[PDB]
């Protein structure tokens, strides 16, 4: 049931009851997790959009992210709304056509309008890559090894009231699980395997907000993957992730035959199991079809720490090793207050004129881009550090880059620097109060690359800006297809803009 590389993809309001509350939700091919998307390395996607949504409680309009792809050359193809893009208007279609060289993993796709993936527009999207490095270490790879978590709330995104505390209603793995609240018994996520055999589970954050704590009772899991970025092997017994990040790990059916359960514990929302809540099974093939009794410890093991995985490539840290050791040393101000975060003391608020079509216009310095003190220019062919230290308020802030994976520097809750091999990935969390967590990459990529933190509540209240590498070149770089350039009239009539 993959689809791909080269598709159609409606998008349409539907009623789903995934906890077993109905309430009406935004849904790429009727599905919530939307249909994977898939194909192989180096692949021509074109994914023909059609928005055919009619309820406005959550936005008829849509334009849709594939998160973690470079779109090197089609940065008018990346989908955040009034950064690449206007938006998609009911009744009418935008064929996303771009290509994934040198990348191989996996990635999801999600809208990028407004808080509208919250309303159910998600679903994951993966790279195969026929040469894989790590084939060797599993039997397994499908559409029935891949685990989503997501966060489920019972009131629709555009209505969640000002100045309430938003909360989630459930989590679901692979699309269902229990209500924290009026639990009912509505049923539960089964991956299934067979004795003996090892599978490359592919494990997905496609949360707008909580992290979760995950955990299989009675296994152990070794990631081989990070983001798309291929790992040495790490054996460890839970994976904290973070909103919109990806582990790919191998699972190894070697427990008696039976059933077990699979944990997801949200940072924020309903505490612990009671019901099944935060929960899946894993069953062995031949087991009897009942609910788990295992157990978790009261203590893991080996929880992953990220400073404990690498790559498996000798991928390295670019520039100098020590702090400000690079071309373009950046130290963000990262701050909230009043209901809006800022970054340099700026809150994001998105633009009329979308940021690539102002530069295609043009506009050809940051301080000519609007919005103002949100664009930030980055020179071409140079090294970028980005130092993130945390304190705001919400966190711990899952960051994510456009355009670009980084190595990670200096990660969460640990003071010390790794400029010798950290693992490189697209989207960190910033730690705590007094962290430093600090990102390296090259800018190789012209065009406007949104930076912002993934919990998508802080993106709508501001938390973001645009890193606008290589102005001079980003026309020439990025020819853009008529449709595109039909987009923003569409919009604006529609509007009346
Ligand atoms: C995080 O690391 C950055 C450097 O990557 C630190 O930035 C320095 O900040 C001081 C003032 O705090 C300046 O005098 C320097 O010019 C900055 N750059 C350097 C030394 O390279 C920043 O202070 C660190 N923040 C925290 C909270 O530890
Ligand atoms: C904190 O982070 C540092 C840097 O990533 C970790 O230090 C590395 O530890 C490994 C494993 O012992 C050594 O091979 C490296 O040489 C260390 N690198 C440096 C620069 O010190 C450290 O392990 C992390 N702390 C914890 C508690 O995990
Ligand atoms: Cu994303
Ligand atoms: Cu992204
Ligand atoms: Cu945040
Ligand atoms: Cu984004
Ligand atoms: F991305």
């Amino acid at each position: 049931a993959q689809i791909g590389p080269v598709t159609d993809l409606h998008i349409t309001n539907a009623n789903i009851s995934p906890d077993g509350f109905s309430r009406p939700a935004v849904l790429a091919g009727g599905t919530f997790p939307g249909p994977t998307i898939a194909g192989n390395t180096g692949d021509n996607f074109q994914i023909t959009v059609f928005n055919d949504l009619t309820d406005p409680s959550m936005l008829t309009d849509t334009s849709i992210h594939w998160h973690g792809l470079f779109q090197k050359g089609t940065n008018w193809a990346d989908g955040p709304a009034f950064v690449t893009q206007c938006p998609i208007i009911t009744g009418q279609s935008f064929d996303y056509n771009f290509n994934v060289p040198g990348q191989a993993g996996t990635f999801w796709y999600h809208s990028h309008l407004s808080t509208q993936y919250c309303d159910g527009l998600r679903g994951p999207f993966v790279v195969y890559d026929p040469n894989d490095p790590n084939a060797s270490l599993y039997d397994v790879d499908d559409d029935t090894t891949i685990i989503t978590l997501a966060d489920w709330y019972h009131t629709l995104a555009q209505q969640e009231p000002i100045g309430a505390a938003i909360t989630a209603d459930a989590t679901l793995i692979n699309g269902l699980g229990r209500s924290f609240t009026n639990t009912t018994a509505s049923p539960l996520s089964v991956i299934t395997v067979q004795s003996g055999k090892r599978y490359r589970m592919r494990l997905v954050s496609i949360s707008c907000d909580p992290n979760y704590l995950f955990s299989i009772d009675g296994h152990d899991m070794t990631i081989i993957e990070v983001d798309g970025v291929n790992s040495q092997q790490l054996t460890v017994d839970q994976i904290q992730i973070f909103a919109a990040q990806r582990y790919s790990f191998v699972l190894n059916a070697n427990q008696p035959v039976g059933n077990y359960w699979i944990r997801a514990q949200p940072n924020s929302g309903g505490q612990g199991f009671d019901g099944g809540i935060n929960s899946a099974i894993l069953r062995y093939e031949g087991a009897t079809v009942e609910d788990p009794t295992t157990t978790a410890p009261t203590t893991f093991s080996n929880p992953l720490v990220e400073t404990d995985l690498h790559p498996l490539a000798d991928l390295g840290v670019p520039g100098q090793p020590f702090r400000g050791g690079a071309d373009d040393p950046l130290v963000l101000n990262l701050a909230f207050a009043n209901g809006r975060f800022s970054i340099d003391g700026v809150s994001f608020v998105p633009p009329t004129v979308p940021v690539l079509l102002q530069i295609l216009s043009g506009a050809q310095n940051a301080q000519d881009l609007l919005p103002a003190g949100s664009v930030i220019s980055l020179p071409s062919n140079s090294v970028i550090e980005v130092a993130l230290p945390a304190g705001a308020a919400g966190g711990p802030h899952p960051f994510h880059l456009h355009g670009h994976n980084f190595a990670v520097v200096q990660s969460a809750n640990n003071a010390t620097p790794n400029y010798v091999n950290p693992i490189w990935r697209d989207t960190v969390s910033i730690g705590g109060t007094g962290d430093n967590v600090t990102i390296r990459f090259t800018t190789n990529n012209p065009g406007p690359w949104f930076l912002h933190c993934h919990i998508d509540w802080h993106l709508e209240a501001g938390f973001a800006i645009v890193f606008a590498e290589d102005i001079p070149d980003t026309a020439s770089a990025n020819p853009v297809p008529q449709a595109w350039s039909d987009l923003c009239p569409a919009y604006d009539q529609a509007h009346n803009i």
